[PDB]
């Protein structure tokens, strides 16, 4: 299972061990084919959607179009959000990718109430915190 691509997640790096694995039991994967869009909204509550092996090119709203790769994750619907989002990116390349509804991550985080309230503070924290590392995005 996917115990180390949870774990890829720039939020996960942080997390409780028994958390990030308490959640992979109902996960589902899913292929896409090259220039085809795999994430637009335009409804309530959409999920996580994280990439598994392959390459997506990407537009980030308040900044330029780029790449992003394997192990990455993308989808900016935060769990305790209300309305619908933004974002818009398509597979660069046959792609797959990996997917868990929002709502199933909000059930597994009561297990873990330490790792609960620290979303309820992001919940609203996070507004000019915009995308920064912590040294450096090397391996």
């Amino acid at each position: 299972n996917c115990r180390k691509l949870v774990a890829s997640m720039p939020l996960f790096a942080n997390a409780d061990p028994n958390f990030v694995t308490a959640m992979l039991t109902k996960l589902k994967f899913e292929v896409f084919q090259p220039g085809d869009y795999i994430i637009r909204e335009g409804t309530i509550g959409k999920k996580m959607y994280f990439i598994q092996h392959g390459v997506v090119s990407v537009l980030t709203k308040g900044n330029k179009e780029m790449k992003l790769s394997d192990g990455s994750y993308f989808g900016e619907i935060c769990l305790l959000t209300r309305g619908r989002r933004t974002a818009s990116v398509r597979a660069d390349t046959y792609c797959r990718l990996y997917s868990l509804s929002v709502d199933n991550f909000n059930e597994v985080l009561e297990e873990y109430p330490m790792m609960r309230r620290a979303f309820e503070t992001v919940a609203i924290d996070r507004l000019d915190r915009i995308g920064k590392k912590n040294s450096i995005l090397l391996h």
